[PDB]
């Protein structure tokens, strides 16, 4: 048809013009209407997302470890691990310092049975009911073992694995198109999200509301130049190259607001700026759920502004206390739009900041709102972790 644009291009069209139109419609009368009519076409989007964030996980990882030794997994599984661990640590203690250097929200004054949890009792009960760490184990599981199935001796184990093997393989790529068709989808979907906000946008309706935009998007800002370039500089890469790839990748995050759907691209990019086949496989499916850095930050900057306006003063062992539930929250969240906020209440519940009383419900729904906002940054760091531990990892290998 008509619609035959390079992708980017019409998405970023698509949310120009939702952003203007959107505020010229919230002065005048029909102001109301858009969420009658408009917003389906948004939730239409999301469920899209949704569908296809599992399939993925369980697929890719299998062919992945699959194809990889056994030994090699080791040393890229250990050095990636690490790096996706620490870097989520250190971020969320760069935003608690952003806290009180901006000081935002004023207003008015079991730990190891979840490390235990990520051995699924029923595999398929997990698969089904929306489990994510679990399938990533059941699925790493299963790929090492298909391996040395297909060096057995007995000849029919060895075609058996391998006709298994070319099913799921054959099930992920399936998954791939329809990501891209998706997008084509896009367009509309974002003008439609982005309108409904300004609706009743949030951003400097109040002075809280806007440190806090700005000291998150500080945080990701200082989180990049300091982090990743000093760790590139010292390996020994050139960041502005490689940031010049990455903002094919880092923009479709931002608009789309999502991790997964962005994977296919994110590895096209890689195989552009010349990485091996077999490690981009692996780290890159089990970096989009797992390494999640700005989500650490938004979590607990967020924290600590519900706790100054309900005056819950932090001592040191519950400031260390925020670090380690954040890092955990970041890695079970799935890795599409909603979910971000939703464990936001975990963290805070293991603080003891309970939903029970309606004005932490009141604090919470106001980071709600500008939560649509926060969610197109967040994304862009989050893809970059994935790029820069991958190519970290192929310089000594
Ligand atoms: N779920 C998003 C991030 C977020 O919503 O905060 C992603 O991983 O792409």
């Amino acid at each position: 048809k008509y619609i035959e644009y390079p992708v980017l291009q019409k998405i970023l069209i698509g949310l120009i013009l939702g952003a203007i139109v959107g505020l010229i419609l919230g002065h005048y009368g029909y102001a109301d209407a858009v969420k009658t009519y408009v917003k389906p076409f948004g939730d239409l989007f999301v469920r899209l997302l949704k569908m296809l964030v599992m399939p993925i996980v369980f697929a890719s990882l299998v062919v992945g470890a699959a194809s990889i030794s056994p030994a090699r997994l080791g040393r890229v599984g250990v050095k990636i691990v690490v790096y996706y661990l620490l870097t989520s640590a250190f971020a969320v203690t760069l935003g608690i310092i952003m806290a009180r250097l901006f000081n935002p929200g004023a207003g008015i004054h079991p730990l190891v049975k979840i490390l235990l949890d990520i051995v699924p009792t029923n595999p398929f009960g997990a698969l089904a009911n929306g489990q994510v760490c679990p399938t990533i184990f059941f699925a790493i599981i299963l790929g090492i073992a298909i391996t040395y199935l297909m060096n057995s001796e007995n000849e029919k184990v060895r075609k058996s694995a391998e006709t298994l093997l070319d099913a799921i393989n054959g099930l992920a790529e399936a998954m791939y198109k329809i990501v891209n068709g998706v997008m084509q989808y896009a367009p509309i979907g974002v003008f439609a999200l982005i309108a409904y906000v300004m609706a009743e946008q949030g951003v400097k309706v109040v002075g809280e509301l806007a440190k806090v935009t700005a000291a998150v998007y500080v945080g990701l800002t200082l989180q990049i130049l300091l982090v990743y370039f000093v760790l590139l500089k010292i390996y020994g890469i050139d960041p502005i190259s490689f940031i010049k790839k990455a903002k094919d990748a880092m923009l479709t995050a931002f608009v789309t607001r999502s991790s997964s759907g962005t994977l296919p691209v994110t590895m096209r990019v890689a195989k552009e700026m010349g990485i091996s086949e077999g490690i981009y496989s692996f780290t890159l499916p089990l970096g989009a759920t797992i390494n999640m850095d700005g989500t650490a930050l938004y979590q607990g900057v967020s924290t600590f502004f519900i706790a100054n306006a309900l005056g819950s003063h932090l001592t040191v062992g519950q400031q260390l206390t925020i670090v380690l539930t954040a890092v955990l929250a970041s890695i079970c969240t799935a890795g599409v739009p909603g979910a971000g906020a939703i464990m936001l209440a975990m963290v805070l519940e293991s603080v003891g900041l309970p939903l029970t009383d309606p004005n932490v419900a009141a604090a919470y729904a106001m980071i709600l709102g500008i939560d649509a906002i926060l969610d197109m940054g967040r994304t862009m760091v989050n893809v970059t972790g994935d790029l820069t531990g991958t190519a970290i990892v192929a310089k000594t290998e």
